[PDB]
């Protein structure tokens, strides 16, 4: 839920772009990522 969240780059679920890991809205591509059992630092910068 709410882990040391460090600086990364994706998209919102909005289209926005900045630094995110674990937040809450899971964007539409970062979805299938992480539903997927991975975390951010696939896409980690």
């Amino acid at each position: 839920r709410q882990p040391r969240p460090a600086k990364y780059k994706f998209t919102d679920v909005n289209g926005e772009t900045k630094t995110w890991t674990g937040q809450g809205r899971t964007p539409k591509p970062i979805a299938q990522a992480l539903a997927e059992g991975k975390s951010l630092d696939d896409f980690l910068i």
